[PDB]
RNA sequence: AGGAGGACACAAACGGCGCGCG
DNA sequence: GTCCTATCGATCTTCGGAAGAGATTCAGAG
DNA sequence: CTCTGAATCTCTTCCCGCGCGCCGTAGGAC
């Protein structure tokens, strides 16, 4: 859930590397932000450190 | 006649309680 | 049945630790 | 009247692995 303690565009994605909104699902697409769920594709590691 | 035209990737978790062994 | 909210917001959480160390109070003490 | 004594307060601590095995949100409102 968005604006919670697991949100996904604050801390970072679940998936390996997809958005939670599957706008993207390519290394093609790294690093940019997607508007259909707000949440940021990268690597999911980073997910433990933001 | 002549002539003309014509989908890749991907293998099980975290805290108690109890027992037991070194 | 589902999904909810809240968590002794009318109890009594255990009495079979020991100690060791500070920290915090008190007590004649001038 | 506090000072510099004790005395009485709370807090911290307690060997290493290793296996079994269970046991693990709750009551209330639409
Ligand atoms: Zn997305």
């Amino acid at each position: 859930e968005r604006d919670g303690l697991f949100c996904a565009r604050i801390f970072g994605p679940v998936k390996d590397y997809e958005c939670l909104c599957g706008k993207y699902k390519r290394l093609k697409h790294r690093g940019v932000i997607c508007e259909k769920c707000g949440v940021e594709v990268t690597q999911t590691k980073v997910r433990r450190e933001r």
